[PDB]
């Protein structure tokens, strides 16, 4: 009711969210919380009375065999172990309604983190219509060809396509998380009459700290009708612990409201998203949208977690080979200088007559040879004046191992002048008073925000409590991002660092020898 | 002394050993724990008499600058950041000795697990004799050609073949941990006239636990002479804590003297040990020998370790990629049965007229159809007698979602008579009184063990403190192992479980139509 300025407040509410606690839950399933060993009814989503016929004063405290048969699920003494539960995933329940009426569930188990069985059952349409057995010859097929010859961009492409076959989705997205937690799509296929999300950057708070905190233990989210109205947990705390029962690791779990109100303005009717996990981090979200409401079954939203996760197996694999693969062609500049340096009559000599191996040492358009009395600009660079004032810049704070910056400007002001040659400079002290520099050239790169990354999110405070709701304009922003170079990679850093040691050794070597001899 | 009974008190000695605060150091190297922000030498490895001239008695309470030149280590004012320690990785140090004489090393920093700065100085033979900067490139060519077209094998030859092409180690080899920490020789490459330990299993106590653990904070040991006379760290314990240095991530500290004598009695004079970790557990390790001494330089180790990580994250990969491939061959199988079953008459004879694909579904030989009255034999199985005893042993004990075993013998005594074609069984229970079974032989496998398990190590016990001494008989025991077929892979149990869920909606799909028809 009363319009709050997005706050500290409403930021750490954001991050501290309790989602995982929510008892409401979609309308399409059931969720019962059992007793072992008599798996003894202890809560039940209010949904039963249409679903069944049978209210949860008719079920509570009943046994799940009073109110379902099964095939599967006998009487036993114990509590339910881990491989006992996997090998229930799933399996039919079903129920006699009215009179003359069997209403069929598949029913997948697990135990929370407090040890409490949790039994959901989705309605079973035996198979009606979504196969993937053999759609998932098609996409070992993809799969296959990638690992015959791909860049990662078509990792990315296989993955996104290939889910899309096999579940019918009118979008389907791969939703990387970046160094700060935002979002980047940056893989997409869609239906060709809706607009693409591609390329777009969304703020860490479009998916909190919860939300990823999540996914490391619930691979998979579903939400087949995003208009379904919520039904609660009854009683919604759990009789054994007096609290709300976690569930984290919830299939029928209804989203929080903010998010299924960002949904509902998308125009998206039902999703599916995906989880890619690397050494214990959220990698990224294989994101599906639908226009309208859609069933994915239990089975294939598992072979869409299958495939996914091998492919993504396969992208940081990828990713490990192509950093090995640019260290081998930067060691082999470094071993063409390293062998010239020391053939020369002087080291300085060696380095300039070969200027490419030089500037290819780093990935870089220019260098400065500085030793001693002696300055050698080595293609693109800023004019001489400038480049010792650099020099004498770098020379004034205290000597680092090495100093780099993609944004030379921010740190020293005067480079605007040159920022069309060096917008980047990686910059080695050699014995101290010497250097070599590199230099990069402004690049223009745009980030093309989802949404304003200044106004992320509403927040309102009604009685002491701040609501916080989806972002209510649908405008586009791109930040042109100028006087940056391309980012400094490590591996280019390295090589020149071994430029460095090479130097220094011929140094001693030399000095060693003019001892000695 | 006194020969003492290997025991529980001598193996949970060896699973708690203290090997990462030892104090002895190879004598080839110094030790230097530093105080900041001055670098006052707090303890350093007794050898400093021997290579610097200069007593412990001299150098400690002196600053590193004092003791050694540098280009590359300033005096800086507050505790050198991780950034900064990894950047003086490997910087030159020089000391002047005697009078007329350079002594270099290249000098490796970390920070331990207390907070200590501890620096390792390594003799510098500047670059005398191991590149690798064009070895890279035919490394390179080997893990490309793998991407293009491999085996699992093909990747652990790779891994061998290149290291020792880098290094000139006369064995290089791929050992990998088992699910109860047993070592297998899975790749090698050795000079012709040593004799392989390809195929060897070694127990766990080879490499125990605190060795193991060492490995996930240390990636990187090396040992350039095995019979180097280790020397102290003087003091013993650090000033500062009064309690022994944590060396866990030193290169310099010396192995515990048990591995010493392992190696001796192997004839090995010099080893390099690279640890391969996925997801914070130890998958391998790279371990080289070499007969006689050898020094393998900081950078040459690092290049080792890169390559031998980016080969080991496409092992991961392919091993995922083989996993899915199976998965989908095997998913074929499923859609046909699928397909044929619901088009039959009846559904078992759908089954029963495709019996490779029945067979093939789960890898076996053999199989029995139980449904009702009938039973069918399809393949190579027990006799109808047998096959009628084993329903009946799995009908009396309460049905789990499935059963198997890799040696059926070992809980069904009576399986001995038919080993031959049900060694392994599978078992799924259908609507309770149903079953599908497969079968599979006896395959016979030879655990080359490359020392006695139930000898696998020495203790003696002089004045309460118990001794664990290496193995000293060079015998090799071949176990036979019998009565076992090939183990039942996840994929193939998941496959079995597949047709039952498919039978399950059959049945419950027949039992709803002649309901409401
Ligand atoms: C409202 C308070 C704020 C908010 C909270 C919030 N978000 C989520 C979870 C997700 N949000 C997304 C985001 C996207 N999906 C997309 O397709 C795109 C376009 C590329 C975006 C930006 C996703 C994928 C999730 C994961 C959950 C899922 O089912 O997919 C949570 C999770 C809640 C839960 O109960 O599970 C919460 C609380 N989001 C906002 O828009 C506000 C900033
Ligand atoms: C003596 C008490 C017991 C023992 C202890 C022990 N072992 C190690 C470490 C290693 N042992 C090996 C084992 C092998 N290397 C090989 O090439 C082969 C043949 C294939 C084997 C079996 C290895 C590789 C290591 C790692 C250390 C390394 O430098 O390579 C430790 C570690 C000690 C340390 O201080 O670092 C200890 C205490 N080993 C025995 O033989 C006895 C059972
Ligand atoms: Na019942
Ligand atoms: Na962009
Ligand atoms: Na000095
Ligand atoms: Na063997």
């Amino acid at each position: 009711a009363t319009t709050v300025q997005l706050s500290d407040q409403s930021l750490r509410q954001l991050e501290t969210l309790a989602i995982h606690t929510a008892h409401l839950i979609q309308p399409h399933g059931l969720v019962v919380v059992l007793q072992e060993p008599d798996l003894t009814i202890s809560q039940i989503s209010a949904n039963c009375t249409g679903i069944l016929g049978r209210s949860p004063e008719d079920l509570l405290g009943r046994t799940l065999g009073e109110v379902f048969d099964s095939f599967q699920i006998d009487p036993i003494q114990s509590r339910l172990t881990a491989g006992q539960i996997s090998s229930l995933n799933p399996s039919k329940l079903w129920a006699r309604v009215m009179g003359d009426d069997f209403v069929i569930f598949d029913g997948v188990f697990h135990r929370n983190s407090d040890g409490l069985l949790v039994c959901e059952l989705e309605p079973a349409y035996t198979s009606d219509n979504l196969p993937f057995l053999g759609f998932y010859h098609m996409a070992n097929a993809a799969l296959n060809r990638l690992r015959q010859q791909a860049n990662l961009r078509d990792f990315y492409d296989v993955i996104v396509e290939e889910v899309r076959r096999m579940t019918g989705f009118d979008r389907v997205m791969l939703y990387r998380f970046d160094e700060n937690n935002h979002g980047d799509v940056i893989a997409e296929d869609k239906r060709d009459d809706m607009e693409p999300y591609l390329g777009l950057h969304y703020p860490e708070s479009d998916i909190p700290q919860p939300a990823r905190r999540l996914f490391i233990h619930n691979p998979i989210r579903v939400i087949p009708d995003v208009y379904g109205v919520a039904v609660p947990l009854t009683p919604a705390v759990n009789p054994s612990t007096n609290r709300a029962v976690d569930l984290t690791e919830s299939i029928l779990r209804s989203a929080y409201h903010c998010h299924l109100t960002f949904l509902k303005n998308m125009g998206v009717g039902a999703s599916l998203t995906i989880s890619l996990i690397k050494d214990g981090h959220l990698w990224g979200l294989i994101a599906c949208h639908h226009q309208t409401p859609k069933v994915i079954p239990f089975e294939l939203r598992k072979a869409c977690e299958f495939f996914g996760r091998v492919v993504f197996s396969n992208i940081s694999a990828q990713e490990d080979t192509e950093t090995f693969d640019y260290r081998v062609q930067l060691a082999e500049h470094e071993a063409v200088l390293l062998d010239k340096m020391t053939t020369a009559a002087d080291f300085v000599e060696g380095l300039t007559n070969h200027p490419d191996r030089l500037l290819g040492l780093t990935g870089s358009q220019g260098a400065a040879i500085c030793f001693g009395e002696k300055l050698i600009l080595v293609g693109e660079t800023p004019d001489e004046k400038a480049v010792q004032y650099l020099l004498q810049w770098l020379e004034n704070r205290e000597v680092q191992d090495v100093f780099f910056t993609s944004s030379l400007s921010q740190i020293y002001p005067d480079a605007v002048n040159f920022k069309s040659v060096a917008s980047g400079l990686l910059a080695i002290p050699i014995a101290r008073h010497n250097f070599l520099l590199w230099f990069r050239p402004e690049v223009l790169q745009t980030v093309n925000w989802g949404g304003d990354p200044n106004h992320a999110y509403e927040a309102t405070q009604e009685d002491g409590k701040i609501e916080l709701h989806p972002r209510q304009s649908f405008d586009l922003w791109k930040e042109i991002v100028r006087l940056q170079s391309l980012p400094w990679q490590s591996v280019e850093i390295q090589s020149a660092l071994a430029l460095k040691k090479a130097i220094v050794n011929l140094i001693l070597r030399q000095a060693e020898e003019h001892h000695h001899h």
